[PDB]
């Protein structure tokens, strides 16, 4: 099992860590959301399918910045909603194939009442999203940590 971010980016077999940069809707007012779909970014795949499921979680979402901040936030997770920042692991996904299979997340950011002006900038830290996976043939648990960046600032109108 390992992973792979649209630019090519890999975390290899037994976890680490990579930086995905986001492109980001440049204005955003109350009362709409700022759409953070990772599962066009993070794509994973099974090595050995013949033999072993992987079994794949968002164990944990945080929150950095101007998302913390000045946003009130959703995590979708294989069409399920949580609260973002997290409060608890979610269940499992199958990654049962050799073909690099989207991370289905997916965040949901509506800004706080008090936003307005420049509430993400340009290369800061939004998020730190945790990928946790374990399968059905030994003990092998690994991390698989994403560091996700604003590549542009993000209004809110006042
Ligand atoms: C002859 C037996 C060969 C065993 C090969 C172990 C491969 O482990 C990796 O791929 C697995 C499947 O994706 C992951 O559950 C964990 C490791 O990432």
């Amino acid at each position: 099992f390992a992973c792979k971010t649209a630019n090519g980016t890999a975390i290899p077999i037994g976890g680490g860590s990579a930086n995905v940069y986001v492109n980001l809707a440049p204005v955003v007012n109350v009362g709409q959301n700022l759409v953070v779909d990772l599962s066009t970014q993070i794509f994973c795949h099974n090595d050995y399918p013949e033999t072993i499921t992987d079994y794949v979680t968002l164990q944990r979402g945080s929150a950095y910045g101007g998302v913390l901040s000045n946003f009130s936030g959703t995590v979708k997770y294989s069409g399920s909603s949580y609260p973002f920042p997290t409060t608890s692991e979610t269940p499992r996904v199958v990654y049962n194939s050799r073909t690099d299979k989207p991370w289905p997340v997916a965040l949901y950011l509506t800004p706080v009442s008090s936003a307005g002006g420049v509430a993400i900038k340009a290369g800061s830290l939004i998020a730190v999203l945790i990928l946790r996976q374990t399968n059905n043939y030994n003990s092998d648990d690994f991390q698989f940590v994403w560091n996700i960046y604003a590549n542009n600032d993000v209004v809110v109108p006042t």
